[PDB]
């Protein structure tokens, strides 16, 4: 209604005499150390449910109906996951046996550990693609034809098909064992704002560049074209430029039912998300479209008489577990903390989008512990890195989940997968896998239609969308991410080293204070002139911040003294031989700072000092509490520049000055 | 006096109705390059005075009363000019003859373009380091040697004294070339905010650190040993040990000789500089101690008798012009540009103390043509990188200097002493030149006593200066530079992340809100909880925003939430049968806030959701204009958040709440 205040103008001393202070709280480390580490078993009983989330969720089951969804949802899932492991395996240069390995013992290990309830950790086409990357370019394939059979005129170097799976599947086991020592060294130390750096856009220029990739990788799969596995700088241009000129040695049949598996598959799932209101559980296109693909390709001899690309290599049994061959982890840490860190973000999204959804809590150093935990149990069983697939997830939520048990389920299914069923997938085409990844990478394609979205938004973050998703496409995948960081702090630190300076005004008969530039009807004080300067001052912004006040006062403190001085040593000599004008003080209105970087109270007191001398007086009008202790403790108040320079709110500093020229012209 | 108001409660759009704002400039595109590029005389002659600053202050000359003050400063400077530039040649692995070069050539083009008049344009100690770190890493000893001289059981691969010096005089050609390019391009695209970053503890750790590892350069040279050029990591802690290990192979000629002239430099040095009242002019010190070294060694044979280390290879002649071996800029570009970083910083370091004595404003973007196109110049006759020294630069301002006058007159000296002096420089020790250099790090090796002062003051400035000096001594010198940039910048990114934020209450009987946890007698309205969060909210500190709010209000808007459809079951149940207590509302003081980075305002609407849902408003304070215009862009206004929920002040918000629940209980 009405807003009527009466007080005195407290500028600084004539508020902190009548205020008593609170005493700052004594540091006392011993005592710190002592009461953190608490002795009752009350913290020993909350650090064991929190490490520990499985006995939270188990002792209020449901089981009435909560057992026929679950049963439901896990056999669902496991038909999903298991698909979903035999495709991905290809994107990690690994067979298709260790595919369903990780489909599986990440499963099992992210069951005491793990926090969320609709999550179905497994494969993941982004990781897998990363995981094969890294595969190839620390081993390759020119680094094992072995010359043996006899060849026409040189030894026959022919393909080393063999033991080269064993060295790959090694090397993915040391990656996966370092990307889970990573992800439990971040957990451990309780550094979870390592990831908060991962914008939207960042992440969303990430994943259009991997799905970009993938589709490249697929494509080459299922044309059955053999490349030169370049990696390194435009190692996706290359390698399109590769396949493009190798059309020629496809594979027609391959390509034919390659291409109708992903014109089916498209128009199911684009069928089943529209017409949602009359089929609310998702049909498994998947599984029909690879049952029919292995019942057709077993009934005519494709690999003999069409000479198709099928798997034929299901061993169908378990391993011993193999001790990973430490000793790499120095030339693969920066692609393991990649991989780590793109995997714990998007494990993150997909856990907070699914809890919000279904209005439940996650943690996030505890995600972090169990996917670390899952990671190092999936190295000692030869497996790559786990993450959670939005489309895997999306199954046992529609289908209907509530706890981790239809997670448990999943696994019984790739139980069987791997030790009886199996044999029935021995025909089955490569291109077909390789088409239901390039028909989940429709969620993220359509990712780049956020572009026009974001340019009307703010642009800085625009163009961090299209900084990243070039920048990973050029050089490397992983090294595009670091690329990305890096920009987005770049970007920040631009923000607020070129901040949005203005012509702060009065507003007539009130004490409401607006920028000059945009309202119209605004007296300013005659002779003071105000400034407000955002984006706190520090070692980047000094100059700028010169620079904003010389354009404010409309001259400058030094030209001007040196002119007074260039004019004085003309009034010392006539006794022998016989710009400033409209400024009468500066308010600064730095109320939107929040720390000062003692390299800029320097210059904040070298301003005070230079206008000091051309009699123009640089009050302030709204600095903090938190920032006046901070320039006091930098050698700031000395006797000439005491605290009655600054003022509480920029009205008061105008009231002082009207005042004091009032009763002193 | 009083500061009294009387207004109406304009909370966002009371006040934005009667308020007519001002239209935007129009971009017109076509016409502000016309605009930009004048075509008036004007735009011409401005732009020639700029870039050539000698037609400013030669047409103004006091040749009257400057000559005779620059003359005598001419001849000063000259003297140790010839000695500086001479031994700043062995930090750059070049002989002896082509340091004078670099403080010949450097000068005749920093007459012209230059924009200051107490500047000395030639080698530095720093500088000519970092140059010749790369020429001892590209062009190593062990590169060189020829097996020749019939040795005793292997080739005679001895040394390869004589064209082994070609390959390290045309890569330091290449180096300065380059190091030129990159002024001219921070210069030509009127970049300058670059050199920004390199703050007072940045670039004080730098030159602290780098200070030790010219004590150990020329540690090597005064004990007369020959170290295996280590270079890359530990680089300083490799090759100091080996100084240790072969104390043995000495010279005690040149130790004796070396120890004496630094005490006896250091000490007239030390005694000039407190006793300055009766002495005015410097005392030459440098001056005077070398050539009583070169009578001393030049009576008594110590080449021959005592086996001491001299030049005598000074060929006493100039050489035409070569043209740089142009290929190398791709393994030395990023060499190349922490070398024209740190050229350009001390450059105006050194530049602005002695500008600010004598009251004449130096150009910052021209400062980068002037010593580029004076390192491009210095490429063309065998020099090294030029820039200034501290030292050097106090003689001819100490001495009477007005003008560049006094540097033309430097250069004469330098002239001479390459024509027809330098034959008696012959005899003189490399121990000698070696010492002027350490007596000089004086001034940098004090410099370790502000990092007790830093830390007093602002913390996170010390941190970085003892994170520069340190990792500029463990992984090189160079790339030590680059990782305290990173450093720096990662740190404002920190104070930006993990703001202060407070507990605003109000103060009694006023209308000015402080910090609860700072002052003691605050009431905080019933029911009302201000919460004020600096740092504008990025994509980084959004999950801090949201852990601040929950901290203040002491419940989470997410399981309140919850628990309450947890106990809405239990009532929908019932009939077919048959936490947020204090909260009121949240006044948001987001007033130190300058962007938005929409990532993070979609958050912001997303709070406001969650605390409507549990009948809980979150209402704005001091939002700025140009941050409100920023929220419209971002999609924030919907139809049930209007602008009604913010505020123009603090007080707008708590007065029009008070109103409300006695209007509506
Ligand atoms: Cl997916
Ligand atoms: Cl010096």
């Amino acid at each position: 209604c009405s807003y009527t205040v009466s007080r005195p103008v407290y500028s600084e001393l004539a508020f902190q005499q009548q205020r008593e202070r609170r005493l700052p709280e004594r540091r006392t480390l011993r005592d710190s150390l002592a009461r953190s580490c608490s002795c009752s078993r009350k913290r020993a009983f909350g650090v064991v449910k929190t490490l520990l989330p499985i006995l939270d969720w188990l002792p209020k089951y449901r089981v009435k109906e909560w057992l026929l969804s679950d049963i439901i949802s896990g056999v669902s899932t496991g038909l999903v996951g298991t698909l979903q492991g035999m495709a991905y395996a290809l994107l990690a240069a690994v067979p298709v046996q260790f595919g369903l390995y990780s489909a599986f013992f990440p499963i099992l290990t992210y069951f005491v550990f793990g926090t969320s309830r609709h999550i179905s950790v497994g494969p993941f086409p982004v990781v897998s693609l990363m995981v094969g990357s890294v595969v190839l370019s620390m081993a390759p394939d020119d680094h094992f034809l072995v010359p043996s059979g006899n060849g026409s005129a040189l030894n026959s170097t022919t393909l080393d098909t063999g033991t080269r799976d064993a060295a790959r599947v090694l090397l993915a086991s040391t990656l996966t064992l370092l990307v889970g020592i990573i992800q439990l060294v971040f957990g451990g130390l309780q550094i979870g704002f390592i990831v908060r750096y991962l914008a939207d856009p960042l992440v969303g220029g990430f994943t259009t560049a991997a799905a970009f990739q993938v589709l490249v990788s697929q494509l080459k799969i299922v044309l059955n074209v053999s490349t030169k596995n370049y990696n390194g700088i435009l190692s996706i241009i290359y390698t399109l430029i590769e396949i493009f000129q190798n059309i020629g040695d496809t594979n027609i049949a391959d390509f034919i039912a390659g291409l109708l598996t992903i014109i089916v598959c498209m128009a199911v799932k684009e069928l089943n998300d529209r017409f949602k209101h009359r089929i609310p559980v998702p049909i498994p296109i998947e599984v029909i479209v690879t049952i029919i693909a292995t019942a057709i390709s077993y009934g005519a001899n494709l690999e003999k008489n069409y000479n198709a690309g099928i798997v034929k290599s299901i061993p169908s049994g378990f391993l011993p577990p193999v001790l990973p061959s430490v000793g790499l982890f120095s030339d693969m840490l920066a692609a393991s903390f990649s991989i780590a860190v793109v995997a714990y973000a998007i494990a993150v999204s997909v856990g907070k989008v699914y809890a919000t959804k279904h209005d439940y809590v996650i943690d996030g150093n505890q995600e972090f512990i169990a996917f670390g935990i899952s990671n190092v149990f999936s190295g000692f069983f030869s497996c790559f890195v786990a993450t959670t697939a939005l489309s895997r997830t999306a199954v046992q939520e529609s289908t209907g989940g509530k706890t981790q048990v239809a997670g448990l389920i999943s696994a019984v299914i790739v139980m069987v997968a791997i030790v009886a069923l199996g044999r029935l997938l021995e025909p089955l085409q490569k291109s077909v896998l390789a088409a239901v990844v390039i028909a989940n990478l429709k969620g993220m394609f359509m990712q780049v239609c956020d572009v026009p979205r974001l340019w009307k938004q703010n642009k800085t973050d625009a163009v961090i969308w299209v900084f990243t998703c070039i920048m990973s496409i050029i050089l490397g995948l992983d090294l595009g991410l670091l690329a990305g960081l890096l920009f987005a702090l770049l970007t920040v630190v631009l923000r607020v080293q070129f901040p949005s300076w203005n012509g702060l005004g009065s507003v007539p008969s009130t004490d409401i204070y607006k920028s000059i530039t945009h309202y119209k009807n605004l007296e300013e004080p005659e002779g003071v002139k105000i400034l407000r300067f955002s984006s706190p001052i520090f070692y980047g912004n000094v100059d700028g911040f010169k620079k904003c006040i010389n354009s404010t006062v409309g001259f400058d403190a030094i030209r001007v003294y040196n002119k007074r001085l260039k004019a004085l040593r003309r009034i010392q000599k006539l006794i022998k031989k016989g710009p400033k004008v409209p400024i009468h003080s500066l308010v600064l209105d730095c109320g939107a700072v929040s720390f000062l970087d003692v390299v800029g109270v320097r210059s904040l007191r070298m301003i005070v000092k230079e206008f000091q001398r051309i009699d123009v007086n640089v009050y302030f009008a709204l600095l903090q509490d938190d920032v006046l202790e901070k320039m006091e403790q930098c050698g700031f108040f000395d006797d000439n520049i005491r605290k009655d320079r600054f003022f509480l709110t920029v009205h008061d500093a105008i009231l002082h000055l009207q005042n004091q020229v009032k009763s002193r012209e």
